[PDB]
């Protein structure tokens, strides 16, 4: 196979917040058959960002993600030709997210170029006003059609305070070439901000993701 | 408690779908503490049903379903008063359910009354031609806000030929006196038609329902 036990990763993404411009850059590292991988972000342009930085976090991996034998992994079947991916995000506020993903390998890394577009954000909201504390950990639903794969989750962001924010993900998954498709399943994760600076020009992330058949 | 380790449920629906009216009336069975439980339902108004069973199936019983120690169990912690809960149930195709249920105890048996609005189902859909062959197990997101139970699920339905039919659901379950509330969890489930007659007239289901707090 393509994929190493031990890959990098480098992301380049770019994109707008109710109007603001900017620039992420990363570099990532992990182990695809364990689904672990972490990745350390730097705002190259439009920092300090005027938003959570928590909307961006799930934007910078899906060949890191474990699948047992018995369910097809389609995301690494895609490999070396790669696959795209596109993702809206609707916050429970009326803020709506649109996100594009482009996915190559070129050695022992690979190469993510990501766009993101975020509006809507209410000015005295949660994400505005920067009072987010993470995603919980989720459980995305995924099935086949028409040769893609369709991925969707309500996830959550905690709150200053104790509330939770919500949010839903619709992703879908556009392989270059075909690949075996997967029956009906989930993938739970764990995505955490692990370490940053003091205004998110620089963060560190650590995801885990486990594909399984229900419990 | 006033809720047994064996427990019985009565259930009085009634209903419209896509103008269509309905009453069923069940006779329910299970072992609260264990999350299992069995139901015989019988249409006793407007049958043969012009539409797919699978939609009612969800619609005759919160209180079984297994919780582990660590995580309150918000609906068994409402009796003997009681509990009421809403459903919105929005199909991929457009048509959309709304649900209620007052739910009270008598004894050792719970009494459902449940009241069903479906609509804009299209005539040539899955539902109106009985194409649906079930729910795929699912897991119910659930958190606690105005000391009300809110729970989110992409659910689906699988269909004769090997697609799937989805749908979402939002529910919220309302105690009619305070209880203790839990965090953030969820819960899996396993609903099937274990038995029927050839045209749904009686019906018989099978769920199993576990709380946990995140894989
Ligand atoms: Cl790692
Ligand atoms: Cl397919
Ligand atoms: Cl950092
Ligand atoms: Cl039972
Ligand atoms: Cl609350
Ligand atoms: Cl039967």
């Amino acid at each position: 196979s393509v994929i190493a036990k031990q890959m990098t990763y480098k992301v380049y993404m770019s994109g707008t917040v109710n109007g603001h411009y900017f620039e992420v850059e990363g570099d990532g590292k992990g182990k695809p058959y364990e689904g672990e991988q972490t990745v350390k972000l730097t705002v190259t342009k439009g920092g300090p960002l005027p938003f959570a930085w928590d909307i961006l976090s799930p934007q910078s991996s899906i060949p890191f993600t474990k699948y047992p034998e018995d369910i097809p992994d389609y995301v690494k079947q895609s490999f070396p030709e790669g696959y795209t991916w596109e993702r809206i995000m609707n916050f429970e506020d009326g803020a709506v997210c649109t996100v594009s993903n482009d996915s190559s390998i070129q050695g022992n890394c690979f190469i993510y170029h990501v766009k993101f577009s975020g509006l809507n954000f209410p000015p005295n909201g949660p994400v505005m006003q920067k009072k987010t504390q993470g995603w919980e950990p989720n459980t995305e639903r995924l099935f086949a059609r028409d040769g893609m794969l369709i991925g969707n989750n309500f996830m959550a962001l905690k709150l200053e305070g104790g509330g939770h924010y919500l949010c839903e993900f619709k992703s879908t998954y556009k392989a270059k070439k075909p690949v075996k498709m997967p029956g009906y399943h989930y993938v739970d994760r764990k995505l955490d901000v692990t370490n940053h600076n003091k205004d998110y020009t620089s963060v560190e992330q650590c995801e885990i993701s486990i594909a399984r058949k229900s419990v």
